[PDB]
């Protein structure tokens, strides 16, 4: 089987993209944040704290045929910008662009943190990284890709996101007309739970490329693209009165500036992220100093190729025996 999903970005920065997802009988069909650094399926639902639901969508699991509580099991998650989410878990069926999973856990939202209930155009999390990070107890559940996996025509998932537009989730296949050249494959580590791997350098504008190892992973639930201090500093440092702000939360730049591109390696290969996709826009509204799309990694811990990254690229998640990462221009 395989199964194709067009994402969408949620507004005109491309804070996040919604994909629609299927879930029980009848369909009732919410708009996730398919996150590859998460790995728990939640929703907001008919449980989720009434003032706490602002615009959402939500899964009501009484009136789906299909959903049956998962006896005692709860969940609990905090995302590394913050944010959190708790609840009950039902199964149901899943599906995501003509690929159906049945029996997937279904996490329902009770409490949601204030940035969630914030967002209205985003109605749950759909996780795909590696299902050791899934926070269902007393019983782990699975992902999505997991379940589906066996089922697949090859056990792989692509990403291929779109600047200020919208772009495709695919399952299953590797759509050899959604990428330029050839796709470069790259070692993964499950150690964290993550689809982390190890960069091979970068480049500012028409510099020169510098051969060093970043360790990070591709994370499409992250807007921005965290490095460390050293590359994010030679970065900004090419752009005129770009700043690290402590009160802003990271390094601002002139709105009046045209960004220069960032290069990152793959094996021997080169993404070119253009300058353009590194701009977020003002820090308030009417403002004249604009936010950056590359910031330090260093109180994070990681580093993180989120979608700054990964939206100059096609992005094949290799799920076989031994999980790889590749890489191609488009």
């Amino acid at each position: 089987s395989t199964g194709s999903a067009t994402t969408t970005p949620i507004d005109s920065l491309d804070d996040a993209y919604i994909t629609p997802v299927q879930i029980g009988t009848p369909a009732q069909t919410l708009n996730l944040d398919f996150d590859t650094g998460s790995s728990d399926l939640w929703v907001f639902s008919s449980e989720t704290t009434a003032s706490e639901v602002d615009g959402q969508t939500i899964y009501t699991p009484s009136k789906s045929t299909t959903a049956k509580l998962l006896s005692g099991a709860t969940w609990s998650i905090s995302y590394g910008d913050g944010s959190s989410s708790s609840g009950d878990v039902y199964t149901d069926t899943v599906s995501v662009g003509g690929l159906t999973v049945t029996g997937q856990a279904v996490e329902s939202a009770k409490k949601v943190s204030s940035s969630f209930t914030e967002d209205s155009t985003i109605d749950g999390l759909l996780g795909l990284a590696f299902s050791t990070l899934n926070t269902v107890s007393p019983t782990q559940q699975k992902t999505f890709f997991d379940n589906a996996k066996a089922s697949l025509d090859s056990p792989v998932f692509t990403a291929d996101l779109g600047y200020h537009a919208p772009g495709t989730y695919n399952f299953g296949f590797i759509d050899t007309t959604a990428y330029t050249g050839s796709i470069t494959y790259t070692a993964v580590s499950t150690k964290q739970g993550f689809w982390e791997w190890t960069s091979t350098g970068y480049a500012v504008g028409s510099g020169t490329f510098k051969s060093t190892s970043i360790d990070g992973i591709a994370d499409t639930g992250t807007t921005l693209l965290y490095l460390p201090a050293t590359v994010v500093s030679a970065y900004w440092a090419q752009v005129s009165g770009a700043k690290s702000s402590s009160s802003v939360g990271g390094y601002v730049f002139p709105c009046s500036a045209t960004l220069p591109s960032f290069t990152f390696g793959v094996g021997s290969a080169r993404i070119v992220i253009p300058g353009d996709y590194i701009d977020f826009g003002p820090i308030s509204t009417g403002s004249s100093s604009c936010f950056g799309g590359i910031q330090s990694s260093a109180g994070i811990g990681i580093n993180i190729f989120g979608d700054v990254a990964l939206k100059a690229a096609f992005v094949v998640f290799n799920g076989a025996t031994t999980p790889t990462l590749g890489f191609a221009s488009k």
